[PDB]
């Protein structure tokens, strides 16, 4: 996987999340099973971990930061 279409999977897991179904849609194009295989491949919990982990806790903070309406 060359920088450029990592940087499609990296965005890809990042806005759709870990749905395996919507990544291999997204840069795989065809099957559900090459998203998931791919992540024994590129199994690397540190870098790809920490994406994920940002992803929920920004929107997550802010979304309840503004539902400040209420009293």
């Amino acid at each position: 996987w060359t920088e450029e279409e990592m940087g499609t999977a990296k965005k890809g897991l990042l806005e759709h999340g870990r749905n395996w179904s919507a990544i291999a849609r997204m840069v795989g194009s065809k099957t559900v099973s090459q998203c998931k295989n791919f992540y024994f491949n590129y199994k690397k919990r540190q870098n790809l971990d920490e994406i994920l982990q940002q992803h929920k806790l920004k929107m997550e903070k802010e979304r309840n930061a503004r539902r400040k309406k209420k009293k």
